């Protein structure tokens, strides 16, 4: 184990599966990349210059975000058909810098220019250590309030546990960190999972 670190909670599915960003220069780099990419791919000519002739699962592409209409780097996790629109397949896309996942029409996808792969993927998957469900939807919502997900609230993270993740045969297993989150101020810290426990949402 090492010293605690500064993180942003960027995306949340459950306390057992959420995504964090490391607080530092790569955040600003990320803002730059978002601005730039949006600028570029907002022009039709550029979309045509990088139109996808073929799309595969796991392939990294440029993709719009339905909520804010901006362009992001995203990995295609799955593809499923529209029963009522043969001209439109949809892809379950994973936004690599934030962590959230959305269904996006394949038509809306564009090839991701190579130089845009330069910056490390910012979203790190984590779960909350020391707590199990008693998940309930309002527990998840509460967690999103506490963490202030995607609202750029800096929080302190300490790794406590982990869970291995399979790879190829004989390849080094990955490790998904079980961390604790804190909102530190002068009055003290706020242990998110301990709040979840106290409010009866989670169990020690």
């Amino acid at each position: 184990a090492g010293p605690s670190i500064e993180v942003y909670v960027s995306a949340v599915s459950s306390p057992s599966r959420f995504w964090v960003q490391f607080v530092g220069p790569q955040v600003a780099q990320l803002d730059d990349l978002v601005a730039h990419m949006t600028e570029y791919y907002s022009k039709k000519e550029n979309r045509e210059a990088h139109t996808l002739r073929h799309v595969s699962v796991g392939q990294v592409v440029a993709a719009v975000f339905r909520h804010d209409g901006r362009w992001y780097r995203a990995r295609v996790h799955d593809i499923r058909p529209n029963e009522f629109d043969s001209s439109q397949q949809v892809a379950d896309v994973f936004y690599l810098d934030y962590g959230d996942s959305e269904y996006v029409a394949t038509h809306e996808l564009c090839e991701l220019r190579a130089d845009l792969l330069r910056l490390r993927f910012q979203a790190m998957e984590c779960f909350l250590a020391g707590v199990r469900p008693a998940w309930h939807p309002q527990a998840v919502e509460r967690f999103e309030e506490l963490t202030q997900v995607a609202r750029w609230k800096a929080l302190v993270s300490r790794t406590c546990t982990y869970k291995k993740t399979a790879t190829a045969e004989g390849e080094k297993d990955k490790e998904i960190p079980g961390i604790k989150l804190f909102d530190v101020t002068d009055e003290g810290e706020l242990d998110v999972g301990a709040v979840l426990v106290a409010e009866g949402w989670a169990v020690a």
